[PDB]
């Protein structure tokens, strides 16, 4: 998996096409959001996450949540960016890891929000710019799933 | 070399702290900057590209010129963002790729911008969303 962590005033998206021929069946409120003082977490889920889909999400829960702490952000946003990696996961994998990533972070206590998946999207963000508002992490399984 | 293209509505920048001991001197004027419709070329240079910086340089215009023509994007801005990549270039050498690409774009006749090299820099952009919008490329020896 692969995590570009960007600390902004904001994010703001807008579903503008299908990207997949079955994406995930949201409602008309659902294709435009904004959240304010954010932690994004821009995610790639790679084919070597395929592996293991809780170990990695795990990981990624853990980091994310580090950094959260670290810029103090309460607001978490997880945005589904498929080209941040050139080796893609399953469509399907790729949404389970993502969900399972927002519902960890949820189980933290942050105030998370999320993107629907499946389609191309655009978006508005304004980085801060402090040191540790724009930081990426590579996370990857160590041992295959046991199920 | 790692490459991610956006292209936006705009990309807006401000110079913050240095992130490097002896960053780029820069003017007051440089601190900030905007450009509209454009295609934004976030690269990382990665210590591998310092084998050959002009092979990487060229294959990088090359591909990021492909990538402009293909959503037709008549402005393109050369953005630093070393996060991309675990394995960078050391900053004088990254610099000096990043100018050359820079070069090889104005060569073309882009309208080219990029923003100082160095620092921590607070961004604004707006990713159009198209198909095409967003693209990441990986170009190295
Ligand atoms: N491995 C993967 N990691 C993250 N997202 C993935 C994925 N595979 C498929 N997707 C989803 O399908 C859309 C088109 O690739 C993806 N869309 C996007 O990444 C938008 N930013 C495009 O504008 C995403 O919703
Ligand atoms: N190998 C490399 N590739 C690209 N840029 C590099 C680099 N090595 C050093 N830099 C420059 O120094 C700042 C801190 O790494 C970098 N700054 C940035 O990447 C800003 N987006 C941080 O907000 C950049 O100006």
């Amino acid at each position: 998996m692969r995590v570009l962590l960007i600390h902004s005033d904001y994010i703001e998206y807008e579903v503008k096409d299908k990207a997949l021929k079955n994406p995930e069946p949201i409602s008309e409120d659902m294709k435009r959001g904004r959240m304010e003082e954010v932690l994004v977490a821009f995610i790639s889920v790679e084919k070597v996450d395929e592996k293991n889909p809780e170990e990695v999400s795990l990981k990624a829960i853990e980091e994310i949540s580090k950094v959260a702490e670290q810029v103090k952000a309460e607001n978490v946003f997880v945005y589904p960016f498929a080209h941040l990696s050139s080796e893609l996961a399953k469509p399907s994998v790729a949404m389970d890891i993502l969900n399972r990533v927002y519902q960890g972070l949820k189980e933290r206590g942050f105030n998370v929000g999320k993107a629907p998946f499946g389609y191309y999207m655009a978006f508005k963000i304004s980085c801060k710019g402090h040191p540790l508002a724009e930081l990426s992490r590579t996370i990857v399984p160590e041992e295959a799933r046991v199920e």
